[PDB]
């Protein structure tokens, strides 16, 4: 039970610990934000085709380069250095360093910043690079350490992960039975849109969510009968959990007030 | 109502009374599942391109035959021969079986192994062979006798049959009023996409649920008011009984807890 | 309310009122229903190309023949003949000729058979011909007559008139706004697909109450910006007197039980 | 506040501020608001090819001659002429100009007519021109004067900052998230209609309203399950704080009474 002793970990957490309390705290997060923001523009405009062609060494998305000639290089390396620096000002001043992990949000940043150390150790299947690829976009994520909103969005959905479950399984109960029975229903016709059963999978999610795109529709009249069936049904499977996840973020957007 | 009387009925009542009654019973409750999504799976991809065209032969889907080289036949006699198993196990246990059929999860077994006998009689008059197959994938609703949220869905079902019957016959009203305004709004025009009411019933299901689909659209002034008062007319018919089945989800839904 | 004191009418008048009262009243009931549904089919079917084009073809709408050997004329004749017997029977029944003109069951009645009797007495300026030619469909509320589900529909659009009303004002509001928004948006494009406002007007509604066609879409930055402002806005907008509606709904419906 | 004392005010504010108060109060608003309407008729028909092309017209919105012998730019100098006159009259009714900063009605009053006064001056170096003739269509928001149901819906988006601010966020996180993922997914193929991730932001608007428009949809495996994945996130996101907004709708529309 004795104090840390360390006296200067412990007092940077406690400044740190309200932003609300003094200007500098409030400064350091606006200044957080705006590079959170910044690296998401960024990045949203890297892929733009005027620069992406105009850039495994060319798998990975990046050429690494002392000169750095690509300002969306600089901007991406600067904004990695800010979260680097924020991480291990955070990692070096918490006074419950077992506990350290405790914080979702810190997961958060381990996650999106393990990648890089798993690239430098195996340095020295394919699917493994495409998903690291995609899995860097989460920073976006890490707004949820400001945003209050996006918080009790987070704790909405881990409270309400038996109905979301609940709403996947109703969901692909549905689209199986009405892709098998629009597959069945315009299998002979040549003219039919739904090659396959897996086909109409996206042909039964796009009706039973009530989006409806047009690339795939069905032809025959059995076909339209069972597109009718998959629309309603999908509004009434749609309808069934939603209001439960509502009453839970109801909750935990009011449990502050 | 006389007891059995021989002593032993009773024990075996009892040991099929509790399902959560030892280890062994969830490990085969796994293995079931686990079938069943196996032959589910199966089932889809019996359909794709690649192995139904690159093998009477096309109005059934299914060669029987005694050497049964097909990789798909085997997997589904396999997982027929576990569905056969688990139905005798849990048969040859009921004395009175007259009314031992009052559970529907027993009946849809029986239907799901209605296409052997069906096929057996038809080895020694045409939608039966369409209905039959069509008939093969209900067997995903036997993963009803494991899921606790779908066994809820039943009986949401099952108790909102007359808000659910309100809702069909409020949308079939509107179909044909709207299909018919349409239809009379479009009808001195060669370039029109709704030659007749019952081919206008489509765009009316898919304007009402609000789905979208843009395959059939109203290009004249009228069509375009007429699909407009569509649109409104299915949102407010569609969010009428919804509620009452989603009080009713809710009500079996937190039963359970 | 009171009886009419007449002690013969009223005999005929709890015939023909009150199925449940007697066995022949409800073969009576049943005969009417399917009456209905038979003429609604038969009026659907008409329009079907293989019967319209093998029927002054337009101003009557119908070929009047001794012989009426188009099954569709007979059945629409006979249909017709029961109309007039049930109306004349029920007619011969209400004492206050004068607060005829109050029930608005009575009235649909009325209005649903004025087309056909009307047009063949005027036929031994223009829009009125058109407006009876529409009206001719409105026998589907006929079955309201019937229909106790129908009936709660029709109390409650009676008493959501207020909310009805400022869902259309609220949808014409934002349908004028976001129209004008994106006509602008796009107005110096040839390819745009938005060439006045009014033209515009289609592409909010469709976008409002989230349907969505792709017939008419935006291809300019601001454009897509103001589609996707017109998509939140039409479910915000969509979103605040449904409630109201339905809470009268349930009201109407739960009163009964 | 305090009353003028003039004696003369009061009158005219009373005249043009209450219509139930007297007969010819309702007479003047019902004229006000048939020349809102009227105008809104004028100005969207002003843009169609039958009146535009058979009058730049376009860029500055008014036909400048000395003539001025074209009936409807009389009618729209008609309804500027009625508005500046109900603007005069309003604003000779107002004691205390020095307490500016308490009535909310002067400080929106000042902030749309700022413009006018810029239009003023300008007219005795292009984006300017284009936005003051859009800024021209909101005469439409004028009818919130005479309508309940509109003030109603203002009150309702006033104290809904919070919640449809966390819509907004919410939409926008899932958005960037999604176009991401389906850039990615579909990034290698050829005919991939996501050429970046702004171009994705679209396809991830009209997914997640569950609009769905179907001009550039998802081609590849991943990119489907991205797509299905974007509408049941953008059901489940839109679903969340609409609640709370119908709330504030619901609380603000029964306190009138």
């Amino acid at each position: 039970r004795p104090l840390p002793e360390n006296e200067f970990q412990r007092q940077v957490w406690l400044l740190f610990e309200y932003p609300e309390s003094s200007g500098p705290a409030r400064i350091i997060a606006i200044v957080s934000v705006m590079v959170i923001l910044i690296s998401i523009v960024s990045f949203c405009l890297e892929t733009l085709p005027i620069f992406r062609d105009e850039n495994s060494q060319s798998t990975i998305g990046y050429q690494q380069s002392t000169s750095f000639t690509d300002p969306f290089f600089i901007v991406e390396t600067l904004c990695i250095i800010w979260f680097s620096f924020e991480f291990l000002v955070r990692f070096f001043a918490c006074p419950s360093k077992a506990g350290f992990f405790t914080n979702i949000m810190n997961i958060i940043d381990i996650v999106a910043i393990i990648p890089y150390f798993i690239t430098l150790g195996t340095e020295l299947s394919l699917a493994i690079l495409r998903v690291i690829r995609l899995v860097r976009v989460f920073r976006i994520f890490k707004l949820s350490r400001h945003s209050k909103g996006l918080q009790i969005l987070g704790q909405t959905l881990k409270a309400s992960m038996r109905e979301l479950g609940l709403l996947i399984f109703f969901l692909f109960i549905g689209v199986i039975l009405f892709s098998s029975a629009v597959y069945f229903a315009e299998a002979d016709e040549r003219d039919s849109q739904f090659p396959s059963i897996p086909d109409a999978f996206w042909w039964a999610v796009v009706s039973m969510t009530t989006v409806g795109y047009g690339d795939m529709v069905p032809t025959t009249i059995g076909g339209k009968i069972v597109g009718s069936l998959c629309a309603i049904a999908g509004v009434l499977t749609i309808a069934l959990p939603v209001p439960v996840i509502v009453s839970n973020f109801n909750y935990f957007y009011h449990r502050e007030t």
